[PDB]
């Protein structure tokens, strides 16, 4: 299968990996994993972790021909099963200087389950995008502005974290995945940047 090619150790996750718009994958609803977490599982993670890590080295992306991207799912990579990794970057301040800490978030989350959100929503001013989409949809994807995620991680210990700002937009994102469910589908498509009081609109810089 596909995930028996991702773990090989001498492997790299590349755009070659990630399959695109079109592929029934990416609309299935991925299957819980099982607990204990076996061995397959936990490799993936660190390999999608690990690629996050080489699109955010721009030497490396460069190298490699990556896009820089912050989470992923399992079944971006054909492997429809309920995995993530986030990895959310902290930038640089007013007058330039580097972030004090690279990342503001990272983790795999195994199981990851919303369990509750805040009233308003929350959209990134200049919308997202997905490398499993090869086209630019425009408009504000609209999410929770805050949510509560419940998960499992890679050393099978269950987790209970509160999520705000960038974090709570790209788990969601990379939740989103593991239902089927794509980042235009949640643009008004009628009114792509339509707002409301309760839609907070996001500044990255
Ligand atoms: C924001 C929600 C999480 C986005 C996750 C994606 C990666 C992905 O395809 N996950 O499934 C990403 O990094 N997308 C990038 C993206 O949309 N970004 C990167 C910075 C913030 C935002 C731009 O608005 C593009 C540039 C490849
Ligand atoms: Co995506």
């Amino acid at each position: 299968s596909a995930q028996d090619k991702l773990i090989k150790p001498s492997h790299l996750i590349t755009m070659d990996d990630i399959i695109r718009e079109g592929n029934p994958t990416l609309r299935a609803v991925a299957k819980e994993v099982s607990l204990p977490l076996c061995d397959e599982d936990i490799l993936l993670g660190e390999k999608m972790m690990q690629f996050l890590k080489h699109s955010q080295d721009p030497v490396m992306a460069e190298k490699l021909g990556l896009r820089a991207g912050v989470g992923l799912a399992a079944p971006q990579i054909d492997v429809s099963k309920r995995i993530i990794a986030v990895l959310v970057p902290n930038l640089p301040d007013k007058e330039g200087n580097p972030p004090k800490e690279a990342y503001s978030w990272q983790e795999v989350l195994y199981n990851p389950k919303i369990v509750s959100h805040s009233v308003q929503d929350a959209a990134l001013s200049d919308g997202e995008g997905c490398l499993s989409v090869d086209r630019v949809v425009e408009g504000y994807v609209v999410r929770h502005a805050r949510v509560t995620v419940d998960y499992y991680d890679k050393e099978g210990q269950q987790h209970r974290i509160k999520l705000k700002g960038y974090n709570a937009i790209v788990v969601q994102h990379e939740i989103d995945h593991i239902n089927g469910v794509l980042f235009y589908d949640r643009i008004n498509a009628k009114n792509p940047f339509e707002t409301k009081e309760e839609l907070l609109i996001l500044d990255l810089e």
